[PDB]
């Protein structure tokens, strides 16, 4: 029998807001840990609960270093100095301080006008143009793009280059393909910082340049590297839960529907979406830097750890009937974003983001649909971040 104690990980989503089979015998099977192989061949343990992986996130013997022989990398894509989401404490504090000026909840606010100017203008030119379009090209990743180069200072001017080559680099399939990707961008991100200095300037990789660098406070290839991981996961990430969202709530049309009727159900909504489409396990990696005992079962120092938020938001113990979609659910606590001291430093920018994007899409696009049936759409694997690369909408064309 070809029967195992531990499965290949990641899995592949066939829907894409179902968790994937194996997914949920991993959740119907008791206990925090399971044993998993990964590509290479490697066993590791995956988090399957919530607490547990609250604690285990919340454990500072779980480190973050990607740059460790151990760290359980899930593609060859893994294969630099790292940013601050590759450190642990006292250097990760340090690095991460020099950030959060510009993703603090009164600046958040002060981006809501910027944010909706900038989605409304996407829309006034998709819907001028008439369906059928492409919602990922002309929408989706458009939008945060233009958001996240005003908050880093990178010219908006220069969005093909890095959307492209972000996309190489967090969906690549092989080490030399990212490795060019990393590059390209690393190239551009160092020639933004000599003209900064030669022409202090707007936005944080300005800020960064002028003190920081000025100082010798980081050096010139982490201030890259922090750059970098912004700008990725700035567009990115969010841009597939809005492309998500859609498909989901287009699934769910009486849930859909209720949050048009009020839209005060939009932040609770964006809460449950984020809970229920958990699309960044493969942010979930950590390495045991010392022997961890967790209810009986031994993680020991060496050995690779994936926090698999996806599957710790679908524990029945903390959210009745877990695989429901429910918009009025408490989807207090989820996952989606971490938990700690790494949770994720752009939630609340991506939280402004689904609410002005949902918002607007109910106002101006009430009739939008899928152009093709949902079994059609491609989905990406589980080693990168979830996702549609393409998502044909169509709508009523107001001329
Ligand atoms: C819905 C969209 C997003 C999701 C689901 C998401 C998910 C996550 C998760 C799960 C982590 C924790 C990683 C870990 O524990 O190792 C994280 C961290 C991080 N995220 Fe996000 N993220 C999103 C959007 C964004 C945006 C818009 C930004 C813009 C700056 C961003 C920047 C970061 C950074 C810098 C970290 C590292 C924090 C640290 O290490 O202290 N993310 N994100």
């Amino acid at each position: 029998p070809q029967t195992t104690d531990a499965p290949a990980f990641p899995s592949n989503r066939s829907c894409p807001y179902q968790l994937p089979d194996g997914y949920a015998q991993l959740r119907d099977t008791p206990g925090p840990l399971h044993r998993v192989t990964l590509y290479d061949g490697r066993q590791a343990w995956v988090v399957t609960k919530h607490e547990a992986a609250r604690k285990l996130l919340g454990d500072p013997r779980l480190s973050s270093n990607r740059t460790d022989d151990n760290f359980p990398a899930t593609s060859p894509r893994f294969e630099s100095p790292q940013a601050f989401i590759g450190l642990d404490p006292p250097e990760h504090g340090t690095r991460r301080r020099m950030t959060i000026s510009e993703f603090t909840v009164k600046r958040i606010k002060g981006m809501r006008p910027e944010v909706e100017e900038v989605v409304h203008g996407f829309l006034d030119e998709m819907l001028a143009a008439g369906p059928t379009a492409d919602l990922v090209s002309q929408f989706a990743l458009p939008v945060p793009s233009m958001v996240i180069c005003r908050l880093l200072g990178v010219p908006y001017a220069d969005h093909e280059f890095f959307q492209d080559a972000s996309k190489r680099l967090v969906q690549s399939t092989d080490a030399q393909s990212a490795l060019t990707a990393r590059n390209d961008l690393a190239g551009y991100l160092d020639g933004l910082i000599t003209q900064f200095q030669t022409e202090p300037g707007a936005g944080l990789v300005g800020a960064l340049v002028a003190d920081q660098l000025a100082n010798g406070e980081i050096d010139r290839e982490e201030l890259i590297s922090t750059a970098m991981l912004l700008l990725i996961a700035g567009h990115e990430t969010t841009a597939s839960m809005t492309s998500l969202s859609v498909i989901t709530l287009l699934d769910h049309p009486e849930q859909y529907a209720a949050l048009r009727a009020d839209r005060s159900l939009v932040p609770g909504a964006v809460e449950e979406l984020l809970r229920y489409l958990a699309i960044a396990d493969i942010a979930g990696g950590r390495v045991a830097t010392a022997d961890i005992e967790v209810e009986g079962q031994l993680i020991r120092a060496g050995e690779g750890v994936i926090v698999v938020n996806s599957i710790a938001n679908r524990d029945g113990t903390v959210y009745e009937d877990p695989d429901a979609l429910d918009i009025h659910r408490s989807a207090r606590h989820h996952l989606a974003f971490g938990f700690g001291v790494h949770q994720c430093l752009g939630q609340n920018l991506a939280r402004l983001e689904l609410e002005v994007i949902l918002n607007a899409l109910m106002d101006r696009v009430p009739t939008l649909r899928l152009a093709v049936p949902v079994e059609q759409l491609v989905l990406r694997p589980g080693t990168t971040i979830q996702g549609v690369n393409e998502l044909p909408v169509t709508w009523h064309h107001h001329h």
